[PDB]
Formats: C-alpha cells, sequence, structure tokens
C-alpha cells in the first residue's frame, strides 16, 4: 500500500506520468475543454489546482493526468506512489 485512496492535494506536481508521457495545466485550453478541470468547483475539490500536473480530477488508485500528445491529450497516471505490485 503506498497510495491510500487517490489523494486529493497529496503532492501531484508531477508533468510527466507513467509511460514518460509529460502531464499538463488543467485548467489548459485543452484540458478545460475535455472533462476534468479547474472550471468544475469540486474538480480542484477532488484533487485539482489550475496545476499542470497528475492530479486526482477522479478517483484513480494513484494521481493521474491528461498528456497532450500531437494534438491529443491522453490519461496515464503517474509514476508516483502508486504501489505498481
Amino acid at each position: 500500500t503506498c497510495y491510500e485512496g487517490n489523494g486529493h492535494f497529496y503532492r501531484g506536481k508531477a508533468s510527466t506520468d507513467t509511460m514518460g508521457r509529460p502531464c499538463l495545466p488543467w485548467n489548459s485550453a485543452t484540458v478545460l475543454q475535455q472533462t476534468y478541470h479547474a472550471h468544475r468547483s469540486d474538480a480542484l475539490q477532488l484533487g485539482l489546482g489550475k496545476h499542470n500536473y497528475c492530479r486526482n480530477p477522479d478517483n484513480r488508485r494513484r494521481p493521474w493526468c491528461y498528456v497532450q500528445v500531437g494534438l491529443k491529450p491522453l490519461v496515464q497516471e503517474c509514476m508516483v506512489h502508486d504501489c505498481a505490485d
């Protein structure tokens, strides 16, 4: 057990996810467009903060993020304390 739950404000300052793909701004003209951004007051209260990092916009077993790859934001969880046993 490493990530006890998903972790809201539990240090999610990584613009780099598991597949080594760079995580970005939540409030980005791209994610803000998507389904999980700074826009919905709760997202932030659930784990976001208009950062540019893997956090909890849902309740993933470990902080995740979308990663714009050639105009293609794709979610890949972050290589944090997720306990990939």
